[PDB]
């Protein structure tokens, strides 16, 4: 009775990994690489009677997401004036003069040789550094803290980092599929899916212990985890409510430059203006005890009403492993949150974080060569929300009811799952074929 | 109705969303290492639209977006009538659902193709 | 006569040179920006190629469609469009209608392919 | 009554921006290594009968890629060749005295450094002679080269020739390019004498300033091209129908000596000179050239009218390569007085000397960057070349006193190419269209 | 016999093995470039075979019969010899010098055809 | 009444040269690191029936690219290694005469410098042993490194293997790779046992010198190939179809020190030597070698004449590369001595033959002039045993039809040594279009 037809244009797809473009809206590095334009606006069809799985962690766009953004990178410090002359034996004293308590022996003045852009000329350099940058040798003798593993550059003055939103768009003969389901929680099958050719804006915003400036939750605290129960994952919160916090490097400065080489140009600082105060952010307790809250009685649906939730510090490591991490305006930050994971939940009134400030910055957790942040003449201050967290439980239990929660942070790639849980990428396969009562003709 | 708008759409009511489908599978014409990476992105998109074209050729559907064949359809593959499969059906679960049959297909479709071109020879 | 050479004559005489106008079409930085040209070369040809296939005669130099001429593109006769115009100048005239009659063909192929299922 | 019919292989095209490839008609030099492919044994011109075709040499797209590939290819050539930066070292230098012209009197420093050998604690006592063009006063005084402060010093390798050979363009497969053959054709709008081509013929990338060397001449008289005549903003192109001849020496006979500065790595100076000093020179007929002006002046009265007067005067300053005529004879950089070239007025042996300058460091095509040192030559040179056409300005500010005074002009390498270039245009061919019939699809 | 099994096998015996050779020619940073390099002149060819065959009219066919005579100038071997004894590697040889004329004869004839049948519709 | 026919799908081709890819089976070895791509399983292979193929080995130029792809990873993989343009400071240096057999003559030399370390203001006096034959004197007396003078040097990658594994090599959609089956091909012309395969086996990038290490035997007997037998300018080929088993050790134990030369530049050298001082050498069965050279006269003399004297000598002179045995043992750099090997005349317990060895460690890869890769010293001893499969020779010449013949090592170029296993394959390109006559007019409706 039915014979093979076979149909091409069949409307269906399978999973697949592929190259993405990258995109934007029309001398920063972001939009002078995602040159493609997102300028023309065209939407989406919503596909009715389509339910399909998704996996935020599983997905290959976020791989996609850090492989690039680390190319990028290394791209636009390529260019950039080497500071290996640097690396001489520094003169160093302590800074004691207009300086608060809290501050003695985090900066000093140090003291140098340096060439000059002639072979068999030098000059004298006098500058401050932090002491997050330099190590003692054995006044007293210190050596640049990374001269002794990797070369260091100078990242370019007239290059912005700023992670202005970026959209990715599929190659012909792919498609993205998205999830609008506000319940979704990271995993499984979803009812609500729309194909898209690009991505919305999504900024590549770099960040540890907290996430900034991301999206927001719609309508409850969602808590995305890839196994619940395993304290050797970290959890993603996302918040519906932002939470405002204000960051400044409040001391005002100097910049001063010299010519090394045949217009190699090194920029450093000299004098501080006014005096010496610690670096800090400020969000009001009334707000955050709020975020907490909402927080607890969601995390409290995997553990149980009766549990209690206590919050406490990091457990210990480097800066960029313990300590909130952020750039402010080109500064890099280092911020200490212990005070503000201190409360436990049972069933303006600000709190300011202090910060350091360190310059030469190891990128990625990758050892090798080291970025070095010119100093930025004023004062700095910025204003940013935070819109999730992420956190680990300790696990180890004995079943007491009651559990502590670190701030967690260690990969880069979650900063991007927290945007991209919402995208799956498929290749299209028009070809198929069905039954039907038609018989070739045959002459 | 829009590209892959037919997606959930019963495979009757998908059959005549047909052209748009197919043109869009060539709708990169407008639009370091990285370069290179896009390169061989476009040069993949072609190595797949010809894959399907040849073998479209081989089995004699060269001018057709549908086309009856002379293999019959095994109800072994699927037991099931022409009224579920047409009106109550998608595409997508059709797929599915033999999905492991493919290579048997394409086996008989090559060589029924074969078969009339060479009884073709006894004509001319 | 030679490649692009029937461009100064009419539409009509050009009808015997397309064979002519299609042969030619597929004929460590550097290397980069030259392999690129090629693949655009072949996006390009493939792209007429489907679209010949779209609108059916996939396999013919000239093929008369289902889709009925309008005179709001053009109502000139057909006595002095052969004879008077080369395919410059009737490009030019008609470069407005294009885009429409491309999504027409589809509208004007497809209903007959329907209508060769039922047999 | 009337159906579409749809045609393929119309013989029809538009205006398009591709790119194009070079060839070599037919040993080490940059031109023929990078132009590996060879041309075909004689391209055909069709002539396309019963047309009109609109060409801008002003709105050209060819010369923009000209432009990039020379740039291209003259980096690419420099990238292997020994680095100088070992030169950047105070210098001791005193004027040359001995045997010298009065008209030659500085211009040469005899100076001495202490250069660093192949291993890196010896070092040698190195004597040479430079131009003061190359050198400047740091303050038997001190003095550094002129871009120690600025770049990178690189050696032009000694092997590497890059004698203009002509290099012919050719269309990639879809595209073609058209060729405007009018007797009168000014660079802009209508060409009837219109014919196809697969590759333009071979041009030369001859490079100067100010005047033309080794192009094209016009066919029937002095043409005269600009983008915009009564705007004194534009320069003006003067393509010469007959060609002017033009006798370039550096008279002193040079011994060329060399250091091991490193690991193979060699360094070639200018030694000494045998026998007096002498300035570099350049000889033009002053008959041929007043011959050539009058040709000119007649020309521009065209636009200026019977009752006007055209006067002549010298550059306005800056840069020598500005405000001298820059070329390469020999391997070696002239740049030329012209003064006694424009100083006439036209109103409605036998031969000049211009004195010319010798320059080793060039910060070639008015980039700020590494600059290229040319390699001292042995011997003495002499070169005849053709000069074929003028780059002009006005002076602007008119007063309508009908007297009007030209200065040489100058501008951008890729004017210097326009001077072929205007007599191409690129067009990529559409082979589908469509047109009415009595036809109707036999459905 | 598989792909390239029939090389030795006689002119008509290879007839039989057309669709295993067709399919074997499609289904395929220094190093990058190499590698697609070969993918992009392998495409090239492709689509040359299929331009010519779509030019003749023969686009729809592994085997056409065409409007143009068979010259004895060509070869004057017998039919019989040509696919029962003869092999397509000979033959190949055998009219190498030919195939650059024969494909505008085709050319020609197809062009022909087809303005004949524009002129009946 | 016969008509043209098109026919599509024609198993037919022409010979052609094309990119081919490479493949290979089965953590940082360089090899396995750039042929990423797998294999497949062995099925790749239909014989060809009826078919008869000319090959030439010499004309054969996949080779070209065994020698520029083997080139280019060379250098890809020292690329971003540390750079010891630092070290090229005068030395000064005497002998050493502790535990030393007296035949080193000098071979090792006590030498120190000052070092320039990672802070840029500071020296470290640095002392270590040298051999002879990396370092020149200048004129504790003054001496410099060989190659301070002409090139960079560049210390090799400890972490990076070099072992050759079996690399396998792939057509391309488009080609397919004839292989020649036939037992006494003899490099050149017509070949009936030939099979069609799509990639061929692996085949080890093994770089030598002499003699022909670890590939593959011949079946039945010795086979001697050359592009021109009477032409004493070309290297003779010979593929054994017995191998030699050779014996190769460094006996010394050894040291290795470290020093940071930069940041994150590290530096390897030789510290001092454990145990007393012994010459490299190597050690191959006597009787098994004189075994082998009677199947190799046999074979000889069919091609000049069967009343014949064959002698065997050492080559004519030039540098180590060319006037001894070649080899990499270990990740070491040998050079031995073949004189006593290459020592006979053949007219018409073990008891093996000790050849001393010299090691070197600044290298002059490929015999181009240009950058030198300085190979680190190895920790401990080394010792490799590999199988002989193979001779370069060349002949005097220069007959005086004495119906005697000189055969003496040759060497240098490095394409003959993948030729001796690629001589059984060939790549084509296929052709399906073409055309053949038949009794059918195209019929028109
Ligand atoms: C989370 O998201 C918020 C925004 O929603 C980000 O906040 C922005 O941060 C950047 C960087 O610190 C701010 O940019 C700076 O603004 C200064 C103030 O602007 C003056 O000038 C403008 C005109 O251009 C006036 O309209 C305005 O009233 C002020 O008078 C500038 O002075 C700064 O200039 C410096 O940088 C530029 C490079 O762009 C140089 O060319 C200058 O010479 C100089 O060095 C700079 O432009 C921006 O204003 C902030 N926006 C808002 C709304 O506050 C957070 O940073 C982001 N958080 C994270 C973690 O990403
Ligand atoms: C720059 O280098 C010079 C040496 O060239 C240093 O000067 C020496 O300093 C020590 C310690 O005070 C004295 O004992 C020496 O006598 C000084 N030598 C000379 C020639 O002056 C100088 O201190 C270094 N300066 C900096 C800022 O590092
Ligand atoms: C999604 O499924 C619904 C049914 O759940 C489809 O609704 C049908 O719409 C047609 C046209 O209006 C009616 O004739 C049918 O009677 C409706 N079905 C039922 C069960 O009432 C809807 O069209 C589907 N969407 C898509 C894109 O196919
Ligand atoms: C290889 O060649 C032989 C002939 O030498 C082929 O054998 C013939 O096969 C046909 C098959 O139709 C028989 O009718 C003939 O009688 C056979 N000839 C003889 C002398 O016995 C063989 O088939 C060829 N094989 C291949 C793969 O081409
Ligand atoms: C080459 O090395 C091999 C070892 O890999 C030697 O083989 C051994 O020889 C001894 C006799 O001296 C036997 O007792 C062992 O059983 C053999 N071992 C193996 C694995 O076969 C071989 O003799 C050496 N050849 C030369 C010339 O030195
Ligand atoms: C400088 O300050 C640090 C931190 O307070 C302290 O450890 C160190 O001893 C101080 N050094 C001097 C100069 O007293
Ligand atoms: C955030 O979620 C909480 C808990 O579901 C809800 O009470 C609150 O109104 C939500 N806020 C916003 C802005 O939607
Ligand atoms: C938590 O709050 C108590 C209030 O008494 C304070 O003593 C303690 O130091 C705080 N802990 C942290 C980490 O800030
Ligand atoms: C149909 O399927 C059965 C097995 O279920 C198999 O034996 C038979 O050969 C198949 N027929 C066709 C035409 O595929
Ligand atoms: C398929 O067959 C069953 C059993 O006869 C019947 O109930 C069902 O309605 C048929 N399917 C459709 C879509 O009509
Ligand atoms: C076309 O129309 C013109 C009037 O503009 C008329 O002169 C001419 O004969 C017409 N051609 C025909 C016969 O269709
Ligand atoms: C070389 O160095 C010495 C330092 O002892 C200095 O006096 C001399 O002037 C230098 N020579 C030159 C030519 O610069
Ligand atoms: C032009 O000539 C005058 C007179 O000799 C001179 O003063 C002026 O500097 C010259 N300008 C240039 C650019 O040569
Ligand atoms: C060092 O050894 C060499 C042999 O390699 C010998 O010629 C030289 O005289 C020896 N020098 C001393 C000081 O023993
Ligand atoms: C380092 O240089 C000094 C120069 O005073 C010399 O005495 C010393 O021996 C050198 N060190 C070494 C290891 O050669
Ligand atoms: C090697 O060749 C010789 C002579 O050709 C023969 O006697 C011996 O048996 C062969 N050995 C093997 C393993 O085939
Ligand atoms: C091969 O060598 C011989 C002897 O050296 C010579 O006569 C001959 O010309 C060469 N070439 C050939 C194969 O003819």
């Amino acid at each position: 009775n039915l014979w093979v037809t076979v149909y091409y244009g069949v409307p269906v797809w399978k999973d697949a990994e592929t190259t993405l473009f990258c995109a934007s809206d029309a001398h920063n590095v972001w939009a002078t690489h995602c040159c493609v334009p997102t300028d023309p606006n065209p939407q989406e069809i919503h596909l009715e009677n389509v339910t399909e799985e998704f996996n935020m962690w599983k997905n290959n766009m976020v791989e996609q997401m850090h492989t690039d953004i680390i190319s990028l990178w290394d791209q636009s410090l390529k260019p950039c004036v080497k500071l290996t002359p640097l690396c001489v034996t520094l003169q160093c004293t302590n800074v004691t003069n207009n300086i608060t308590d809290d501050m003695r022996g985090e900066l000093k003045n140090c003291s140098f040789n340096m060439t000059t852009e002639l072979r068999d000329k030098k000059q004298k350099v006098y500058s401050l550094f932090y002491r997050l940058d330099v190590v003692q040798i054995n006044n007293k003798e210190y050596r640049l803290i990374n001269c002794n593993t990797s070369a260091i550059t100078q990242a370019c003055p007239k290059v912005s980092f700023e992670p202005i939103p970026i959209h990715y768009c599929a190659p012909a003969g792919f498609a993205i599929l998205k999830c609008k389901d506000k319940k979704f929680n990271g995993t499984g099958p979803c009812t609500n899916v729309s194909t898209v050719q690009c991505t919305h804006g999504i900024k590549p915003v770099v960040s540890t212990q907290l996430l900034l400036n991301g999206s927001l939750a719609e309508e409850e605290v969602i808590i995305r985890s890839e196994n619940i129960t395993n304290n050797a994952k970290n959890i993603l919160v996302q918040l519906n409510e932002s939470v405002q916090i204000n960051c400044t490097r409040p001391n005002n400065n100097t910049v001063k430059s010299i010519r090394i080489g045949p217009g190699q140009w090194f920029y450093y600082t000299g004098d501080i203006i006014g005096d010496i105060r610690q670096a800090h952010c400020n969000v009001s307790k009334a707000t955050w005890n709020e975020t907490l809250g909402k927080v607890v009685k969601q995390l409290r649906k995997h553990f149980g009403n009766n549990t209690i939730i206590r919050f406490a510090n990091s457990s210990g490591g480097d800066l960029e492993v313990t300590t909130h991490s952020f750039n402010c305006g080109g500064e890099f930050f280092y911020c200490n949150t212990s005070g503000l994971f201190n409360s436990t939940w049972i069933s303006n009134d600000s709190i300011t974080l202090p910060c350091r400030i360190k310059q030469i910055i190891n990128m990625w957790q990758r050892i090798g060569q080291a970025m070095y942040a010119p100093p930025i003449q004023g004062v700095i201050r910025c204003v940013s929300n935070i819109t999730g967290l992420i956190l680990t439980r300790d696990g180890g239990s004995t079943n007491s009811t009651t559990e502590t929660f670190r701030p967690g942070g260690g990969d880069m790639r979650d900063n991007w799952r927290s945007e991209l849980y919402k995208y799956k990428v498929v290749k299209i396969e028009p070809l198929g074929v069905a039954p039907t009562r038609c018989k070739r003709r045959v002459v």
